[PDB]
C-alpha cells in the first residue's frame, strides 16, 4: 500500500525532518560498531537542517552518546533509546529514569540467562536493555518470551521488538511520543513532520506523522504504516542529495 517515494521536497519548504539512524541513514552492518554515516551524508543533513530553521532531529534506538559519535562533528537534536533520551534545540537533555532496583534486578536476571543463549549480547542502556541475537537467530523466540516475562514482573517496562534485537524499554517510551515532544517545540512547531525509518520502533512514529498530515517514509522491505517507501539506504542518500541539489 505504501507508495514509492520519488519526489524530493524543496530545500526551503516548511518541513520538520526526523531521521532514524540504523537502516535509514547508515547501511546495516553485522556489528553496530562498524556502522558509519558517510561524511557526505552528514553534510547534507546539516545543510538541510540549516535551510529549515534547524528543524531536523535524529530519532534512534541507540543511546544519545552513540548518536553524537556517529554524527561527529555535527550535533543535531536527538531522540535516543526510542525516546527515553532526548536533546532539544537548546541542547537541553531529558532522561527517563527507572527505579534503581528495577535496573539492577533486571540486568542481573538477563545476564544469568546468557549462558544458555550463546551468541546473544546484552546491551545495558541505563534505562533500557537490548538483547542482540544477529549471530544466533535461533535464540529469537526464547529472548522474546524472556523479555515478555520481564515486562510482566516489572510493569514499569515495555517490549520493543526489532531487527535482530529484542529490547526492553520504559513503559510509555516510543518514537511517536519522541516526535510529539519535538513537534510542540520552537523550531519544529508549525512545520510539517517528515519521518524516515525502517524498523518496528519507527512504526509508532509513522502513526503520529500520518495523523499529523506529514510524510512517513518506510525504508526497505516489510509491511508498513508509512504512506511512502524507499527501497534501500542508498536511496535515502539519493533522496537526501536531491533535496539539497535538484
Ligand atoms: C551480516 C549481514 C547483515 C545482517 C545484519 C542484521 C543486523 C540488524 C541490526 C542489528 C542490531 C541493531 O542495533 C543497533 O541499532 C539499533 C536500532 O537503532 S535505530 O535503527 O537508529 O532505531 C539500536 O537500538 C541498538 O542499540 C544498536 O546496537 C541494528 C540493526
Ligand atoms: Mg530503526
Amino acid at each position: 500500500m505504501a507508495e514509492p517515494l520519488t519526489v524530493s521536497p524543496e530545500l526551503t519548504a516548511n518541513y520538520a525532518y526526523f531521521f532514524d539512524l540504523d537502516g535509514t541513514l547508515a547501511e546495516i552492518k553485522p556489528h553496530p560498531d562498524q556502522v558509519v554515516v558517510p561524511h557526505k551524508i552528514l553534510q547534507l543533513l546539516d545543510r538541510l537542517a540549516a535551510h529549515n530553521a534547524g528543524a531536523l532531529a535524529l530519532i534512534s534506538g541507540r543511546s544519545m552518546t552513540e548518536l553524537d559519535a556517529l554524527a561527529k562533528p555535527f550535533r543535531f537534536p536527538l531522540a535516543g533509546v526510542h525516546g527515553a533520551e532526548r536533546r532539544d534545540i537548546n541542547g537541553k537533555t531529558h532522561i527517563v529514569r527507572l527505579p534503581e532496583a528495577v535496573v539492577r534486578e533486571v540486568e542481573a536476571l538477563l545476564r544469568s540467562t546468557l549462558v544458555a543463549l550463546p551468541g546473544t549480547e546484552l546491551e545495558s542502556k541505563g534505562m533500557a536493555f537490548a538483547l542482540h541475537y544477529r549471530q544466533a537467530p535461533e535464540h529469537e523466540a526464547a529472548l522474546l518470551a524472556l523479555a515478555q516475562h520481564v515486562t510482566q514482573h516489572w510493569p514499569q517496562l515495555a517490549l520493543q521488538l526489532g531487527k535482530c534485537v529484542v529490547e526492553i524499554k520504559p513503559k510509555g517510551t516510543n518514537k511517536g511520543e519522541a516526535i510529539a515532544a519535538f513537534m510542540q517545540e520552537a523550531p519544529f512547531a508549525g512545520r510539517i513532520p517528515v519521518f524516515v525509518g525502517d524498523d518496528l520502533t519507527d512504526e509508532a512514529g509513522f502513526g503520529v506523522v500520518n495523523h499529523a498530515g506529514g510524510i512517513s517514509v518506510k525504508v526497505g522491505v516489510g509491511a508498513t504504516q508509512a504512506a511512502w517507501r524507499l527501497e534501500s539506504v542508498p536511496d535515502v542518500w539519493r533522496w537526501l542529495e536531491q533535496i539539497n541539489y535538484p
